[PDB]
RNA sequence: UGCCAUGUACGUCGCACUCAAUAGUCAGUUUUCUGUUUUUUUUUUUUUUUUUUUUUU
């Protein structure tokens, strides 16, 4: 979380890095942890920084894709939408412009 | 360039400035706050914090 030393994990749960880590003082924007433990709060024991272009290919059965702002763009002759990819409610890509016309064939033929 | 008949009618007069003072009507319980200057600046960005536990050709 921005300017906050707490992490949004799976579902609405929030956690923090176990203080014995070396990156406990160096927080990443995107972290993966080994053990979730509830003692005083939620703690991920062994933590490591990740790059969020990683988790779409390896969670294909878990990704939910939400497409907003379907607008027909002339230059492609095709409809664009902003896609958001999430697992467990975690917004992996906040915004990616993608071809809504290539996604669905039903209405884009008429358009 | 000589002459022009007689008698025949008159008087006196007036004008102005104005006008003041007046009726009757007694009284209203005690006590009270309300009140004044003076330093003026009110307001300035922050952070990472703990650990049941035990076994795998």
């Amino acid at each position: 979380d921005a300017d906050k030393q707490e992490y949004t994990g799976a579902r609405n749960a929030r956690f923090s890095i176990f203080p014995g880590s070396g990156l406990f003082k160096k927080p990443p924007k995107w972290v993966m942890v080994a053990e979730l433990v509830e003692t005083s709060r939620l703690w991920g024991r062994i933590a490591a920084r990740i790059d969020p272009e990683w988790v779409e290919p390896v969670a294909q059965h878990l990704i939910k894709r939400t497409y907003s702002e379907p607008h027909w763009e002339r230059a492609q002759g095709a409809v664009m939408a902003t896609e958001k990819v999430t697992v467990y409610g975690l917004p992996i890509v906040a915004a990616r412009k993608v071809n809504y016309s290539q996604i669905d064939p039903a209405l884009c033929r008429e358009l």
